[PDB]
């Protein structure tokens, strides 16, 4: 079985993205995996399965529950998402330590701008940045190094907003994500050409609109 997530839940996994985006030192380990979840959760359910039918699949449906965990000796709520692919032990860390980064960003500047925040709607489109590039580079492994130049060019406005924004350590995530998982690739390609196929927006649609392009 493979997770398909519908509309419902993209505003959710655009704060995991968030979560991690904003996290100091963050374990980007399943960004890869997040990354396409939102690129999924953006096209939706139907979609999603008849471009993986299409291209030669168990779908799951995605839903939020509450989870009661207990933390520095206290139990505490957290509203996580459904998936295989992903745990609850691995969705609820990522929520903690991204707690413990706002408050140590609250301790420097006071309460946190919008822009700079985990719940701002660009955070989910900030990481499919990254793997635009990644696959610009598969479609043309040893292109790594100009990923990261790339990222720090386009995407230095981004980079100064969020301390996760760490783009090797995202870019690889996608590179394995995309090797391990072949099929993201033809979800992703569909994902950008439905993307590109709008005329104005927000400046990350813009970046990503004008990076899909030159692959």
């Amino acid at each position: 079985s493979i997770d398909t997530p519908n509309y419902d839940v993209q505003k959710h996994i655009n704060k995991l993205c968030g979560m991690l985006l904003i996290t100091e030192d963050a374990n980007h380990k399943f960004t890869g995996l997040i990354g396409m979840l939102y690129a999924m959760s953006r096209l939706g359910r139907e979609d999603t399965i008849k471009i993986l039918r299409d291209a030669g699949v168990k779908a799951n449906g995605v839903d939020v529950t509450t989870h009661r965990q207990d933390i520095n000796g206290k139990e505490m709520k957290f509203e996580v998402l459904t998936l295989a692919s992903l745990t609850t032990e691995i969705q609820i860390n990522i929520e903690i330590e991204s707690r413990k980064s706002y408050k140590k960003m609250l301790k420097e500047m006071g309460e946190v701008a919008p822009e700079y925040r985990h719940d701002s709607p660009d955070c989910g489109m900030i990481i499919l940045c990254i793997l635009a590039l990644v696959i610009t580079k598969l479609a043309a492994r040893s292109g790594l190094t100009a990923v990261i130049r790339r990222a720090n060019n386009v995407l230095k406005n981004e980079m100064k907003r969020y301390k996760g924004l760490l783009p090797k350590d995202i870019a690889n995530s996608f590179y394995e994500v995309f090797e391990k998982h072949p099929h993201f690739i033809d979800v992703f390609v569909h994902f950008g050409i439905a993307q590109s196929s709008t005329r104005g927006g927000s400046r990350v649609e813009g970046i990503f609109a004008g990076l899909f392009m030159n692959a």
